[PDB]
């Protein structure tokens, strides 16, 4: 199955995406602070499909994550979830190389669909 690793600094939060991803199919991996993240990620970077991170974290935000993600793997799909004044630096992470942003609030059917099309281009890549 894919694996998914999700960052954001609110356990409810965190454990809300979880459940309802791992409903969709995936097997989820968590992180609640941007440095544990990047930790998770950089030791299983040959594994994980696809990360989806807060835009807004604390010390480093979801584009400094993008970024570190990106030097590591190049090609792995870093999805973004943004909020209240993020709509800047979203389209910036677009053209930084993130996958996709999504606008909150985030439905099933939105991360499902993301999802999926992350997994497609990372198929189209082997």
């Amino acid at each position: 199955l894919a694996k998914i690793l999700v960052i954001d600094d609110e356990s409810t939060i965190l454990q809300n995406i979880k459940f309802l991803l791992e409903i969709d199919g995936n097997e989820v991996l968590t992180a609640s602070s941007s440095t544990e993240g990047l930790r998770i990620f950089t030791e299983n970077c040959n594994s994980i499909d696809v990360v989806i991170t807060d835009m807004k974290m604390p010390k480093l935000s979801g584009m400094d994550i993008l970024r570190e993600i990106k030097k590591i793997t190049p090609h792995m799909a870093v999805i973004i979830l943004t909020g209240h004044g993020d709509l800047d630096n979203a389209i910036l992470a677009m053209k930084e190389g993130a996958f996709e942003y999504l606008r909150k609030p985030v439905t099933a059917q939105d991360l499902s669909i993301a999802i999926n099309n992350a997994i497609n281009r990372k198929k189209l890549l082997m």
